[PDB]
């Protein structure tokens, strides 16, 4: 239990993770996924996986069907991905939130389960925006906050931070702002 | 003209110069019985009937040689392409109407050895190399072969196969692009 293993840890362009960093409590959440089988991207840290299950349940109660697309991604994966674009998700290895195991990309069939801006205009994307905090999630890179987060709007990308999500949502803040960074 | 002639033909040529009608969606779209890299039935699950049955034959020929291919994305409508283009301007270069995926004759394929991704790395796999040399056996061509950018308008896409039927073998053997084969 160190600073970067905190559920409230900030990982961004400025603040990176150790290169060997892999959470030790990875599990696959019991939710529908946009691909079949088990892959490393199926996993989240246990607390975040349980919260994702809760989130999908709450969505279902209101007729909203979400699908999980991509969770954990290792340092090594990020390295290869950074190269493939050195020729936005141009995060250097060790600087992607996905390596924390606290972040899941989610989408919906109405958006072809793809991670695109169109997801924002679906009832599912709209619901996610206003309800993610009910399960301790925030939309990590909200619209208009590019200069702060370093990322263009990603309506599909949710980060588990626990109880502070509700305050962050209510105050319309980024994680950076909440943490005085 | 900027409009593809014989737009519904199995041998139609659709590229940056020649576009499809904006309201064109093939009427014989079906889901080929093959493994996919994604779950569920979506627009990209489909190919025109003749191309779908050809893809099945292709995957079966592959399997007999221990080659496991996965289908990644087939049909893409004009309307889908329109938002993808807009949200990438604010290769993914194809303007709406000018992607071959709208014909229903085109399937992006990959393999687990390339993590089912549509990248150059597919070319370095046993599966990608097999596909390069065998696609024509089921009526498919590698639409954007290496070095032909000046003609096709696209960099090497080892993952992107286009069904054209019988002429594939000739196109393959002669090392020609579809544009050249059709005098376009
Ligand atoms: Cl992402
Ligand atoms: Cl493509
Ligand atoms: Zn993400
Ligand atoms: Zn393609």
């Amino acid at each position: 239990a160190s600073s970067f293993a905190s559920v409230q840890a900030v990982v961004n362009k400025e603040y990176g993770l150790p290169e060997d960093y892999k959470p030790e409590d990875l599990v696959v959440p019991n939710v529908p996924f946009s691909f079949s089988g088990t892959l490393e991207k199926s996993y989240l840290r246990k607390e975040a996986a349980e919260a994702l299950e809760r989130l999908f349940d709450l969505a279902n109660k209101e007729g909203i069907q979400l699908n999980a697309v991509s969770g954990f991604r290792s340092y090594d994966y990020q390295k290869k991905l950074y190269a493939n674009n050195v020729k936005r998700f141009s995060a250097k290895p060790g600087h992607s939130e996905h390596q924390t195991g606290l972040t899941m990309d989610v989408s919906s069939k109405s958006a072809n389960n793809e991670l695109e801006l169109t997801f924002a205009n679906t009832k599912e994307g709209k619901w996610l925006k206003e309800n993610a905090h009910r399960a301790g999630f925030i939309i990590r890179y909200p619209k208009g906050k590019e200069s702060i987060t370093g990322y263009a709007y990603e309506p599909w990308h949710i980060r588990y931070v626990g109880d502070i999500a509700e305050s962050i949502y209510k105050k319309k803040l980024t994680l950076e702002e909440y943490m005085n960074l």
